[PDB]
């Protein structure tokens, strides 16, 4: 590593330090034991701890504030990585491991609000990348156009429900690209987190969004990661939402390699999505609970479930409609993660209903 960057590093780290105002994990688990013993490491694609860590100096506001960019960083950098994807993900020690596969017994699920009083919409997703090929920061224009070409071949042959079409944001018009995003299918553009990973490079060549005419299923191409699978519909029904996703995933898994790790399961850009990738979410209206979005993100701490605003992640609840979702994706099964948001989200129904 050569001197300007390391000079960049120690100043990411005075700037961490005396920042008092920042909660990020970054600011917790980086010491200065810690980032002595790593900073003039370098992975054999060249990625240094600046690459890591520089999305996570410049947005104060960030809750975990680092990223991958490559694979190998995982292991390199694992003086930092490791203690982080413990934390986040409630518990996974040195010697853990995720487990393999699992999607469970989909008949086991059930339908989360069958009068439809409180859950407007229902979504699974997974993440996936690309054997092959590194992460957003070390990705060329070329690297980007050639892995939307196998992506979006590959999801011409999907038949029945999951037929669909696919559309380059290249050739997208600002009015459609717009309601597509309103509407909560399609990923924001712009993203200052993602920015200043340098994870938005050439944009928009080779991003886009294959969807089915429904818009039940869709999957993002080249956003945060190679691959998001999607499965969302209207009302609760998260029996027939994942049910769509794992036909969609083990169908696209035969014809597509993807990095997959013996500790991390399912590698990703972020260690929040490490594992098995999932994120299950409702849109959902709590209004007594959710009169002070502190106590509704302390009641959904104590199941293990994040709360984030009606346009995602950094967004403010629209209406009282807020998304909450499994907060844990790593050290437990596929299954284990779906359960856990089912079984969260009936037991934050079931506080409303008792609310005063
Ligand atoms: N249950 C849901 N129903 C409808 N839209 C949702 C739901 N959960 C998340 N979304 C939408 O998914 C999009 C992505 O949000 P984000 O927080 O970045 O999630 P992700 O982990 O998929 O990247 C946003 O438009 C958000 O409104
Ligand atoms: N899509 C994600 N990886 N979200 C979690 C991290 C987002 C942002 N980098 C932060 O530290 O808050
Ligand atoms: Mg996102």
């Amino acid at each position: 590593v050569d001197q300007a960057t390391l000079d960049k590093l120690e100043a990411g780290f005075k700037k961490l330090q005396e920042a008092s105002d920042c909660k990020s994990l970054l600011k917790k688990h980086l010491t200065k034991d810690v980032f002595d013993s790593i900073k003039n490491k370098k992975t054999g694609m060249g990625a240094t701890l600046l690459d890591v860590i520089q999305s996570g100096v410049e947005n104060l506001d960030s809750g975990v504030g680092i990223y991958a960019p490559d694979a190998e960083s995982y292991r390199t950098f694992g003086p930092l990585f490791d203690p982080i994807i413990d934390d986040y993900h409630g518990g996974f020690k040195l010697t853990d491991k995720h487990p393999p596969k699992q999607w469970g017994d989909i008949n086991t699920l059930v339908g989360l609000d069958p009068a439809g009083q409180f859950i407007i919409s229902t979504r699974v997703r997974c993440g996936r990348s690309l054997q092959g090929y590194p992460f957003n920061p070390c990705l060329t224009a070329e690297q980007y156009k050639e892995m939307e070409e196998k992506v979006s071949s590959t999801l011409s042959s999907m038949e029945d429900e999951l037929k669909g079409t696919y559309y380059p944001l290249t050739g997208m018009s600002k009015a459609t690209q717009q309601q597509l995003i309103d509407d909560h299918f399609l990923f924001k553009e712009g993203d200052r987190f993602l920015q200043t990973a340098n994870a938005c490079r050439y944009w928009p060549t080779g991003r886009g969004i294959f969807h089915n005419d429904a818009k039940t299923f869709l999957v993002w191409v080249n956003e945060e990661d190679h691959l998001r699978i999607i499965s969302m519909q209207k009302g609760g029904d998260l029996k027939t939402v994942y049910k769509r996703l794992v036909t969609a995933v083990d169908n696209i898994e035969s014809k597509l390699p993807f990095s997959h790790d013996d500790r991390f399961g399912f590698l990703t850009f972020c260690p929040t999505n490490l594992g098995t990738t999932m994120r299950a979410s409702v849109h959902i209206q709590l209004p007594k609970l959710a009169k002070d979005r502190k106590v509704l993100e302390d009641i959904a701490s104590k199941f293990n479930l994040q709360v984030r605003g009606t346009r995602g992640e950094h967004t403010e609840s629209e209406g009282g409609v807020y998304d909450i979702s499994n907060k844990r994706r790593l050290g437990l099964t596929e299954y284990q993660a779906v359960r856990e948001m089912q079984d969260g989200i009936l037991e934050m129904i079931k506080m409303e209903k008792a609310a005063a």
